[PDB]
RNA sequence: GCGUUGGAUUGUUCACCCACUAAUAGGGAACGUGAGCUGGGUUUAGACCGUCGUGAGACAGGUUAGUUUUACCCUACUGAU
């Protein structure tokens, strides 16, 4: 089975419940890929914006920064609810 | 022209207080004066705490411990032939 959802003809044997599994298992690991990297990038961000002004503070962030531009160089629907109704809904006969 | 202080806390400059006093004026002289002193502070090397740092370490912050050499020259000055 092949599916086109980013550009790309993404093609895993199987049927849609081993694709599908097989996609929300990688949507999973990239989930967390996406969010250790933004959590680090956060910290390290986070540090440089807390250097106010000195020589050797900024001197320090300056250095973190560097090591951060080096890591960005390297990489429904729904259905509203029911009323409160009886058990009885409709007859025919 | 002559005089402008004694003390407490602080390394103090400044400071504010107690007390006397006629008065408790302000300053300069390489911010007088370290081959005149002292070396409490600052500001090498030891060590502690907080904060920041992944770390080595940083401190706009605190605390302690820390060697300060020579005149017999010319001159100036004071005295002496």
């Amino acid at each position: 089975m092949i599916d086109m959802r980013a550009q790309k003809l993404t093609a895993y044997g199987g049927n849609y419940d081993s694709y599908h599994k097989t996609r929300s298992e990688l949507e999973t690991n990239q989930m967390k890929q996406y969010n250790k990297q933004q959590e680090e990038i956060q910290h390290i961000k986070k540090f440089i914006a807390s250097a106010g002004t000195y020589a050797n503070l900024v001197k320090q962030a300056k250095s973190r920064q560097k090591i951060l531009d080096k890591m960005e160089a390297d990489g429904s629907f729904r259905f509203p609810q029911v009323e409160r109704l009886p058990p009885p809904v409709l007859a025919f006969d």
